[PDB]
């Protein structure tokens, strides 16, 4: 409670909870009411009926993510997409960024994910950070990490290499060196391929 | 036999089997032996014993590259290499080019591999091909191939886009297309991953 928040959120399902029964209230106390409510728990179990999983669970998660980032600061979570190109994912980002649920960084040429982007006229993505893995500053230590990791499972110095220029591989790096604070695949392969380096 | 073919080639492998007996013979013939040879089959055979494949194998397999050259217009096989960053690989094309043995493409980003040429001070191949797979103008053409090869192993249009981008998908596509002729990969990565998309 502050100068920033003075009245309760849309999304907040407590609305209903409170608000709805003082007007009840109101209306027998003004004598306006033509049928009294006596047991006010179960009045509440009445409006709480009324606003069930399907109409609220998403509304909820959402009104969640924005109490998470406002009691730290505000920071949004970085999420990492190594779809960069994905035509869904960017119409998804539209819509995302809008709302302020996280931070994208997208993985691939920047180049072509600008030129994707403006090709499906988004302009809300202009912002968006885009990373290019085998050019990114960290990448070489990404690889010395893998390579450590993987080293007597098939995996060594030229293959981490390798492997760590695959935005998939960069994304699952990213989030586990905490150069961000998740990631979402998978939206343009099968589901094994996009796992895998997870 | 004629005007620019008057005498066997100095690495003609048959010349000591047709001119050695013939000198053996003469020194009879003329009393300066004193050792006669008496059965010619069993000193041939014991004359083609002096020249193996540990002395001559590789010295026929090269000469044998170099006259099918000659015989299509001296026309070289187009060999491409993915892993054109690999030291192993670029120094070996020294040698390769430098004798005539191939037209090397190599594969990766152009800038990379050129400052790798010129880190590792190869002069012969400022004139080799560089292609960047995803940027290359029978790229999505080769992307339908293989989707149309895999449509039904797991490889719809999204997967053959990303696979075809992989070094190794793009050679292998090469050679299948008549692109290139050949190509030679795995030096710098595990047999099974390389061999997998040929
Ligand atoms: C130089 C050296 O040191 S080699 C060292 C050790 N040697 C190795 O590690 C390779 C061991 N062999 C392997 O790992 C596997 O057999 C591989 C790499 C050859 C390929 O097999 P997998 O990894 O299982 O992939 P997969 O088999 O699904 O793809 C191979 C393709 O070639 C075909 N193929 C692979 N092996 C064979 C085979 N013996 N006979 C016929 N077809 C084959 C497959 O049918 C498949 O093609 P398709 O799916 O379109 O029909």
């Amino acid at each position: 409670f502050g100068r920033d928040y003075l009245i309760p959120k849309p999304f907040d399902t407590r609305v209903l909870l409170w608000v709805a029964p003082e007007v009840a209230k109101a209306a027998m106390k003004s004598g306006v009411a033509t049928r009294a409510i006596e047991d006010w728990d179960q009045y509440r179990e009445s409006l709480e009926a009324l606003q069930g999983p399907s109409k609220v669970f998403i509304r909820s998660a959402i009104n969640r993510v924005h109490q998470n980032s406002a009691a730290n600061g505000g920071e949004l979570p970085r999420i990492v997409f190594p779809e960069g190109t994905s035509t869904k994912v960017l119409k998804a980002l539209a819509t995302l960024v809008e709302e302020k649920i996280c931070q994208p960084i997208l993985l691939g040429y920047p180049e072509r994910v600008k030129e994707k982007i403006k090709a499906l006229d988004i302009p809300l993505l202009n912002d968006v950070s885009i990373v290019h893995p085998s050019s990114h500053p960290k990448y070489f230590s990404f690889v010395e990490k893998l390579y450590s990791l993987r080293q007597r499972k098939g995996i060594n110095l030229g293959e981490a290499e390798r492997l760590m220029a695959d935005p998939n591989y960069f994304a699952a790096m990213m989030v586990n060196q905490g150069e961000a604070d998740g990631m979402v695949s998978g939206s343009s392969i099968n589901y094994a391929d996009a796992v895998r380096p997870i």
